[PDB]
């Protein structure tokens, strides 16, 4: 078990409702992580988010490396994505190019697949919880709210109310449970958002947003690469089970044969040298 004195902390990476990310350098090793704090005295979310990064094992993942605690607080090791959220990104260019998008969305596509093959709903898919390492391959976080399917039950349906309101599915909203599929809405919204530069239901506050999701309230700009508007249409939609991708759709298969897609290699995408944003 590590502990706290073994490493030098920098500066503060993020903070969070009650945790607090820190760059910090081993001294043993000279390697660099950044550390996940939450204060003990201010608990379900942390083992959460434990268990289910300790089950994640793909490029596309921050990965949970090592894990202590003291008095005071809880410590969780995670590699360090230098280039930070996407979302950073998406504001500071407006929009992503259409092989940007492409790539970027391919790569979301390809995490969501290992995800759901282990019987994990994300949940909280957004361009904040969608970090990027030096090499600006994604690193998804933010598992604390995720869920583990029982493999057991054949479970489908979490029962969990969480989520955020521009990314939230309708059946949350109004059947109050979300399955694999919720996670398929999130990535409509957030290809959408890539193309648009906003995310596709907006309002300034969250019971305005969840109206206009129930009722499928969205429009298109005039200008949308056609074929990622036709890929977000066959994903924007009010059954969960009609989503491309989703299990009664017969899964990623179709999802990453969509024409969108064509030019993509889905196989080693995590070795390919991400195109330039700008
Ligand atoms: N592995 C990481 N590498 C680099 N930066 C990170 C890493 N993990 C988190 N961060 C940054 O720290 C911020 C807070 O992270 P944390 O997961 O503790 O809280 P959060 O869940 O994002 O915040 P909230 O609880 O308010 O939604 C993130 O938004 C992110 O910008
Ligand atoms: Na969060």
């Amino acid at each position: 078990k590590k502990r706290p004195e073994d490493f030098k902390f920098g500066k503060i990476l993020g903070e969070g409702s009650f945790s607090t990310v820190v760059l910090a350098r081993e001294l043993a090793t000279s390697r660099e992580y950044a550390i996940k704090i939450v204060e003990k005295r201010h608990i379900p979310y942390v083992q959460r988010e434990k268990d289910v990064m300790s089950r994640l094992d793909h490029p596309f993942f921050v990965k949970l490396y090592f894990c202590f605690q003291d008095d005071e607080k809880l410590y969780l090791g995670l590699s360090y994505a230098k280039n930070g959220e996407l979302l950073k990104y998406i504001r500071k260019i407006g929009s992503f190019d259409e092989t940007c998008t492409r790539f970027y969305t391919a790569e979301i596509v390809s995490a969501l697949e290992y995800l759901h093959g282990k019987g994990i709903i994300h949940r909280d898919l957004k361009p904040e919880n969608i970090l990027l390492n030096e090499d600006m391959h994604i690193q998804i976080t933010d598992f604390g709210t995720a869920k583990v399917l029982s493999p057991e039950s054949k479970q489908a349906r979490a029962n969990s109310f969480v989520g955020t309101a521009q990314y939230v599915s309708p059946e949350l909203l109004t059947e109050k449970s979300a399955c694999k599929s919720s996670d398929l809405w999130a990535l409509g919204c957030i290809i959408y958002q890539l193309v648009a530069g906003l995310p596709p239901f907006r309002a300034g506050n969250e019971g305005l947003i969840f109206a206009k999701i129930i009722k499928l309230e969205y429009d298109f700009p005039e200008k949308f690469f056609p074929k990622a508007r036709d890929l977000v249409e066959k994903l924007l939609v009010l059954d969960a089970t009609k989503r491309l991708g989703c299990e009664e759709m017969e899964g990623y298969g179709p999802l990453k044969a969509h024409p969108f897609f064509e030019s993509v290699t889905w196989e080693n995408l995590h070795q390919q040298t991400p195109p330039k944003l700008t």
